Order: C-alpha cells, then sequence, then structure tokens
C-alpha cells in the first residue's frame, strides 16, 4: 500500500529474454501455422469467429516496438496464438497438433527462464 513495497524484482533483463524465447519458437520446426497473421480474406469464417487474431510476427513488432508494458502481457499474446488455435483446428489435424506442441514448448521455456 502507500510507501509499503514488496521487495524489487530485477526486471531489466526481461525485454531481452522474451525476444529469445520469441527466437526459439520462430525458428521451431511446427511454428509454420503460426509465423504471419491469417489471411482474412482467404480463409472463410476466421474474421467473425476469431476476436482477436494474434500470430508471431506481429508478437516480434509489439515487442520491438515497446509495445508490452510488462513480461505477463506478453505472455498472454503468445496464448492466446495457441487458445485461437484450439478454437478453430480439430485436435487431430496438422495445424491442431501443431499448436498443442508450441504451447508444451512455450510454458516449459516460460517456467524455466522466470520461475
Amino acid at each position: 500500500s502507500m510507501s509499503v513495497k514488496k521487495p524489487k524484482r530485477d526486471d531489466s533483463k526481461d525485454l531481452a529474454l522474451c525476444s529469445m524465447i520469441l527466437t526459439e519458437m520462430e525458428t521451431h520446426e511446427d511454428a509454420w501455422p503460426f509465423l504471419l497473421p491469417v489471411n482474412l480474406k482467404l480463409v472463410p469464417g476466421y474474421k467473425k469467429v476469431i476476436k482477436k487474431p494474434m500470430d508471431f510476427s506481429t508478437i516480434r513488432e509489439k515487442l520491438s516496438s515497446g509495445q508490452y508494458p510488462n513480461l505477463e502481457t506478453f505472455a498472454l499474446d503468445v496464448r492466446l496464438v495457441f487458445d485461437n488455435c484450439e478454437t478453430f483446428n480439430e485436435d487431430d489435424s496438422d495445424i491442431g497438433r501443431a499448436g498443442h506442441n508450441m504451447r508444451k514448448y512455450f510454458e516449459k521455456k516460460w517456467t524455466d527462464t522466470f520461475k
């Protein structure tokens, strides 16, 4: 509360460390469904169903331009990518399996880097 603070966690490396995680996600062999925005002119149903589209290139641009206020807002956009994928794609599909694999990969890196 006023003039009463928990000890200050060092957050000075968070920007660099989120960039490294994102690089590792970008270079994973199962990243291909997530590298670019979904083409809303060419994929029937996507625009109406998926209220907040997100993809790795859009996260990368937001990161590079100071649009993430903290490391939790960064994790929310990465999770958004996988939640959108589960909403639109059957589990037993190449893209459905890709999203489960990437979410697992991301969550381990996140725990090992920050928790």
